[PDB]
């Protein structure tokens, strides 16, 4: 309040722990007066593939299809497919984008990778060049809220998975920061599946709690040294 | 010896630089007398979404759908969807898997991320426990062949985009090594669209030339140190 929040949510099951974290993010920010929108990608059957159907009407060059060039020209000429233009308007208006997802292979599920390949297009997200700290979406906050199968200890620098910031890098720096976002600190709920149940309700409530002061937070100093450095 | 290769390929335009790197891989390994298979994900309209459509049997927990639990059970039961089992059969038989793709947001295009999410399921590619050096696909080689928009210097330490290896981590270590593969050194073909004809032509021949000696190669030490250093 008086802010707009988009939650991009990527889980198949409403009773999941991811559902719960999305449902408290809605409740708590609703409570505070914020304007809230949720893109439930599985329930929308969101199309993850970057293809020629993403451009309506006719293309610059049907001899050799280049996806980046074509989507860029289609953004400028307002001829993107409507699923994409709908998401862009939500992002455009949002002051905070929250991504709520289970970690798949040290990254986002494919349905959410496709939202990012398709919606964050050239002309809207960034414009080769006019990027990083000057990316087209500067002023907006972005926040990853990730659940993991693996425990907190596995995600340290000398444990099996290496350090959490290592996988964060393509998402946080290569995507969010590249587009102009200022990135709040990931929220990582480590290993909900191996409960309890008690410790679940508490991970959830720390999420609720943190969202009480979300607007006070400072953005991470988005650098190579934050993700890897000493 | 006789060898089987799978090329998992993710570009939309047969005439692209990616198309050409894939075709010369086919020509060169074909010429050596290797068995070669290409999964052309876009021409297959490959399904990247991990949904409950991926299980044809009675669900293990039909009240609360968890994708990892259900695909693991579906795999032991032989109740996965046929597109997934067709890919697993190609991977199972392959001695080498080459991924051929344009970098999208510091990672794979979503259609390829969906191949990772849905094909590399628990019970086939890995087990809890039975991961990293004990992953189920032990024995097999894997190689990333990645094209970029950025140079060829932007991809160093400082370094607009940071070191190239930073973004390889989730793919190489978190996915491939985790499934037991030994990973060979990425083929990164920087900035083809900027590049002039002599540089394109020669990037294409440098790949051809490298494949001549591919079974002579040793895998990378797939570590935090290789990826990040210092
Ligand atoms: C393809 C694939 C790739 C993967 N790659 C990785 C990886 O790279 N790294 C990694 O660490 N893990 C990985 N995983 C594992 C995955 O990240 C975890 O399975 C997932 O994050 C668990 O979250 P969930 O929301 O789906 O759990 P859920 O099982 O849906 O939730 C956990 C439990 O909490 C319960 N619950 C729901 N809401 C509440 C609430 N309100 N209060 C109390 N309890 C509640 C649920 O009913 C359930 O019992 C991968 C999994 C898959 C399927
Ligand atoms: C959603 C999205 C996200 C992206 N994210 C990133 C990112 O994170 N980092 C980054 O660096 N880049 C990124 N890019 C840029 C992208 O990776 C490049 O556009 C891509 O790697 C170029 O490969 P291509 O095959 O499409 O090149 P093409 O445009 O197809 O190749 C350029 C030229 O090569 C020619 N060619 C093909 N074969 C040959 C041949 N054998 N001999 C001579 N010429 C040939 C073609 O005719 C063409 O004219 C992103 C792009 C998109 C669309
Ligand atoms: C890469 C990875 C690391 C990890 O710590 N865990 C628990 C994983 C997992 C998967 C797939 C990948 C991983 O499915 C269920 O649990
Ligand atoms: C993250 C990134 C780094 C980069 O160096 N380049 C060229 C990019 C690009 C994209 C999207 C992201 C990137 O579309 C066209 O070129
Ligand atoms: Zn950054
Ligand atoms: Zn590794």
């Amino acid at each position: 309040a008086g802010k707009k929040v988009l939650i991009v949510y990527a889980h198949q099951e409403p009773k999941s722990f991811n559902g719960s974290l999305k449902n408290v993010a809605v409740d708590e920010l609703s409570r505070q007066g914020c304007t809230v929108t949720v893109s439930d990608l599985y329930a929308m059957n969101f199309e993850p593939r970057a293809t020629d159907k993403d451009i309506t009407g006719t293309l610059s060059n049907p001899e050799v299809f280049n996806y980046g060039v074509e989507t860029h020209e289609a953004y400028k000429q307002r001829s993107l497919a409507s699923d994409i233009t709908d998401e862009q308007k939500k992002v455009r208006e949002a002051d905070l984008v929250i991504f709520q997802f289970p970690l798949y292979w040290f990254s986002v599920p494919a349905i959410l990778k496709g939202w990012m390949d398709r919606v964050l297009c050239q002309g809207f997200a960034f414009d080769i060049p006019g990027f990083y700290d000057s990316g087209l979406l500067q002023g907006k906050l972005a926040l990853l809220s990730v659940t993991t199968g693996g425990t907190a200890e596995m995600y340290t620098k000398t444990g099996v998975n290496g350090d959490s910031r290592y996988f964060l890098w393509p998402l946080q720096h290569g995507t969010l920061h590249f587009c102009g976002f200022k990135v709040l600190a990931p929220q990582i709920s480590f290993a909900p599946e191996i409960a309890s149940e008690e410790e679940r309700k508490g991970m959830v409530a720390a999420w609720s709690q943190r969202l009480q002061t979300i607007w006070k937070e400072e953005p991470i100093p988005c650098t190579a040294h934050w993700h890897f450095g000493q």
